[PDB]
């Protein structure tokens, strides 16, 4: 059978990462102002997370698959370039990052 990329992000992807013990902080935007990060916008030009990315795929906001991977892609490294190495939130988002190579590379 034929394996439709986009379908596979929500479904199989999205749904695995959701439910790692990693998952909360990314599953909605970064609430600065709640969480006293007032420079967080001055050096994250384009914010991501999984609700967001969740809302895209239900809402049929991407051309393509890879315009969903590019999203991931950004939530992990806006987390690395704001965060320093080593951080717990970084150590998180290494892990989350690890298991979505891992689903991309399974995609049948
Ligand atoms: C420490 O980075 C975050 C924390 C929370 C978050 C997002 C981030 C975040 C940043 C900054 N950059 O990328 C991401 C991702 N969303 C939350 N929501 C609530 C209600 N509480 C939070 N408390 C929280 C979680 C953590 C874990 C150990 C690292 N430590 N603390 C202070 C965060």
């Amino acid at each position: 059978r034929q394996t439709n990329q986009l379908q596979y992000l929500l479904r199989v992807v999205l749904k695995t990462l959701w439910k790692h013990q990693f998952a909360w902080p990314f599953q909605q935007p970064v609430d600065a102002v709640k969480l006293n990060l007032p420079d967080y916008y001055k050096i994250i030009k384009t914010p991501m997370d999984m609700g967001t990315i969740k809302k895209r795929l239900e809402n049929n906001y991407y051309w393509n698959a890879q315009e969903c991977i590019q999203d991931f892609n950004t939530m992990f490294t806006n987390c690395y370039i704001y965060n320093k190495p080593g951080d717990d939130i970084v150590l998180m988002a290494e892990a989350l990052e690890k298991l979505f190579l891992q689903k991309i590379n399974e995609l049948p």
